[PDB]
């Protein structure tokens, strides 16, 4: 059983697909493993550079294909290195870029909590042909939070373990529990912009919706809201236009509809408060006047929304 | 008549495209069948990964490529895998990610039904040289739907068929009737999003937009729909950039095209109540309150729809 | 003088590019000629398929470069094969996606004609070398044309002819003529979509454009002209962002333009009406009863715009 | 010194991108030298296709790299042909397919004079060693001006020069002045597209602008030059999103920005009007009626953007 | 420990990516070293372009591989050529283009300055074994600033570093220390046209914004505002369209901001104007005349965005 080492070096996490649940990550794979002792030119470690490690594997390297279980597509594979001791021992050595999969949750945007998730197994060994000695995660990352779009909170989170696969090959002693290495890197996201750019405007909107109340005429008081209406569709424009396409509403989604309740509620009562009368033009004085009732009402149904 | 086994293992249904009528699909492709028995190290199963099976296959390894035949362009292969048994049998295990095409039906968008199908098929041998044996599929997906964007609902379809095909090779005997195993998985869009962030406020443009009858003045009844036409126009932009493009109309497409019709019906109506006179001024009761008859004669418009 | 065979299957033509004036089509080549007889093992023909063809053309084997003259890049090719008959006849399958360029024009859209071109043509050997003996092309489809863009006309066009270079290489004799294959398809715009979603609600724009003239003040008349005059860029907009990018006016386009020429043209009579007069308020009782003048006006200047 | 004729054939030139400074160019190359006498099967000359050069090159075949100066990235190089003659000269032909770089200023959009250039330079060997003896260019185009986005002025401009480079290895002698063959093929847009669907009724809204002083009341007067505000917004906003992306303002851009400033004087004016007074409402007969004022004196603000 | 001598010639940096923090760099490496003198044909030095080095690499040359430690993916590589000389001396040349990575701060956009960076290391080998001697780098670029969208400031600024790493292999004596190239290429970024498209007229729009306080009436000045508030919702949007994606907000994302405040400002000075009284109907003739009020006021918030 073939003791592995992996040690993984995280670049840059970058390029978040939400639609897909997708994430780019550039780094190194570093992998090691001892063979049978060879004769090195010299005597010190042999190195071998890119090409040359197909022209050793063909005169019967055995040099393991480690699978990115989680890996959309198949990763840019830039630099590869065999470093070969004359103990034994084999370091592969490999810079990647690829794209990967996790289940994304974005319902609380843009107040996400994301995890970035790195998967390893062998492709063809099993857990007692290949087995993981053990693995460390380096996240070079440091600084500049205020600059960058996703602020990485922990250190990476590791775990190796055996997946067991139920349908396989005509094997049947016990050759199905491949081991498994399991990275994880802890993120939030800069809301910086969201807040600045998206929910305050928003909230002067929906805010400056309720002056209605404050117009003397009916005339004024319902045609008014046939341009705050529009200004809500403009508004729901711009928002959609920029933020991330999703298949769920966010909470930005939801101050929407309910900036679009406001303007409607209000609708109906302007309306109510006119025509629904004891003479003609009896506008109900006090509901005419629920010029605080339901922006605190509003802030009711704005607390209620969170829960 | 060489008997195959296929076994497909789905990872990801991903990235639909509307106007070409494609799917994005990562798997694992599974096929076995019994050669002439080779001796194998120890007499344990020998491993050959990517490489490699290219170098066995100029030494006279028999290795049939499998077409996808519904696949649009050529699917990124992963790895590569033959695993050879010394009783003959060999099992060819690669990782893809391709687009696929089928048939897809938007009409009653949100709400399709989608089925997306894969096509597997030897791209030289026929039934008579390549007969494929059976195929289980292998959808190792659930839980949290309203997460992702699509539901699968049943298991998975199979179907192993015979293509005839009438205008081939330099044969005329018998050789045409490739073998063609076919999978098909159903799917339901999640209508989440788009009922609330699209169908819902729609309503409530179009509901206000009939509240343009409670005005007092036909200078304002008129001018306001003006406003409310501007209203759905905002509103259709809105929709369009956001939504997935089609050669046809949808459901969404024609509450749109209704939104005009409204409205364009008012300005018909109002313009009529004011000038159908005996006078001038005379806005007839009962036409001026058609604040009942076309809302719910809109509904009338709407069980059409449904009809 | 070899005589070449050529069968195209063509099985999906989308993603048109106006602006490019491409599209793409993916589909199979199969190339048949007949050589000098080979011993095939046993008797039987033999199959070479994908990595195993370079093999055999390094050992001698003649497979003419067949180039698709009118292809942008070079197409994605999926499986080679190469069957090889021991009466001497080799047939080259193989599938392929190309991204296609033709002469498009886009000028009377939605309802245009235009033609899916293929020409096939010998790379390096010439008429007197390799001539294409004969071509069937199969374009295996068929209905669903209210749910595709494009309805197919003909079956399939084909044109064998020989091209005559006039500045080739320092050979005078007679070697110039490469014979070329050209497919064409013949295809219909289904305008359906783009009359109910783009030409209709366009076409109540400019009617409820006219209905400017049944307001009763002047300030009223030419306030809500400029509401008016907003709303046809709030279209022009939209049409423009959802609508294909082409070099030049569609009729589409010209329609836009017809309802800013009413909307200014409006601007310009009503104005004219109030400060034209013998007394200040003197608005001409025809003139402003041009209700009825220019809406059939427009539609005799929207007629003679289509002769 | 090597004597080396070159023949270039564009057949598409498409895909301009106006930041990046790039477009694409679809052809073929066909370089001609003469080596040492060749003993060829038969004796007429031996055609060698794609992968069978580099085999030739493997065994000692000089065929000298050609590299495309101002191409960004690597071109997509179709087919290959070596054509061998036993009288000693060698003819290369490939097909290519590259993304070319040329200083493009787009200042006068969509007015632009473009001219497309491609420079062709070998790689490794100067002046002395390979020289190129002429060259050719055959734009083998015609027709049908009004179908594609760029017109072909001249035929092809064409000029053969000796690059110096001043830095380079340790070496001193003179090898430093290798031979490159520039192709300059001049261009002018269609400019019928964003004429009469950008620039006439972008034109028609800035005179209607003019058309807010013909208003009787103040109210009026200022209330509507917000409407008026609005509206060249929306059209900035629908030029931008259509028009080609620049780091410079265009003419339309300073069309655009012409609007604003005559909206904001008339804003400026009729404030002025209105409380510059010997009341509080005098406003001053002649400068309402300006009428005549500024729109005269935009042709005068107009004509100084020609000097 | 082999003494490298490296220069690097920088052609083209374009398609900076903001969100991703990304340029692409078109240029080409020389990398020289002195190997163990070599028998040339003839005596003069050989040349060995693309294909060929392979081949030279497996009969025992040594070539390391330098890597681009800030590149993103892996470098679109054009021409290679090794160039022998007899004396030992060996010469990498090679093209290429890649998409680099450097933290990029956009936060004062559009006036940022930025700075482009190469990274270079050798991938294999340690200070001890390969040693950067010197480098040079050639931006041979000049003129023409008014055109690009960058402007280039200094010369290139150059550091070569010995880089530690602290985790490796099993490995204890001093192999650690990679030595690393960096270049500096410092850039302005062209602020034309974001001045006079969008940071000029968005002025504009809150000046004109200020003028509401010259209306007379209540319902003008309250009502008025709204339009107001749906062009700079209606300019928020268009700004966002166009301008590049950021996760924090620039200037141009304050003044929107700073906008949006200014007309909620006034909504509640206008509506406090109305209500906050001693009679009924003192709109306070002094607040409502804070037509130079708010306009100074909106100044001193604004010069404090310097400070």
């Amino acid at each position: 059983p073939v003791d592995v080492s992996v040690s993984i070096f995280i670049n840059k996490i970058y390029g978040v697909n939400t639609l897909e649940q997708t994430y780019k990550v550039d780094g190194y794979i570093v992998a090691q493993w001892t063979g049978k002792p060879r004769k090195t030119p010299g005597d010190k470690p042999l190195i071998v550079e890119n090409t040359q490690i197909e022209r050793w594997i063909n005169n019967g390297l055995w040099v393991p294909a480690l699978e990115f279980i989680n890996v959309v597509g198949s990763p840019d594979t830039g630099n590869k290195r065999l470093m070969l001791f004359p103990d034994g021992r084999v370091i592969y050595n490999a810079r990647f870029l690829g794209s990967f999969s996790n289940d994304m949750d974005f319902r609380l945007f843009p107040f996400d909590r994301q995890q970035f998730v790195l998967e390893l197994e062998p492709f063809s060994y099993n857990n007692q042909q290949l087995r993981f000695s053990d693995i460390q995660v380096y996240t070079e990352n440091i600084d500049n939070e205020e600059i960058d779009e996703w602020w990485i909170r922990g250190k990476a989170s590791t775990h190796i373990s055996d997946i067991r696969y139920d349908h396989l090959s005509s094997v049947q002693p016990n050759q199905n529990e491949f081991s498994r290495i399991t990275v994880r890197i802890d993120a939030v996201r800069n809301p910086s912009y969201y807040l600045w750019s998206f929910i305050l405007p928003l909230g002067l909107i929906i805010a400056a919706s309720w002056s209605v109340f404050w117009l003397e005429s009916f005339s004024e008081r319902l045609q008014t809201s046939f341009t705050l209406m529009l200004t809500v569709v403009a508004y729901a424009f711009y928002t959609s236009n920029i933020l991330p396409r999703l298949p769920y509403t966010t909470v930005i989604d939801q101050m929407i509809i309910a900036g679009y309740g406001s303007i409607f509620a209000a609708i109906l009562l302007i309306i109510f408060a006119h025509h629904r009368q004891a003479n003609g033009v009896e506008d109900d004085l006090l509901i005419q006047r629920c010029r605080l009732a339901f922006p605190l009402g509003f802030l009711a149904i704005g607390c209620v929304l969170v829960i």
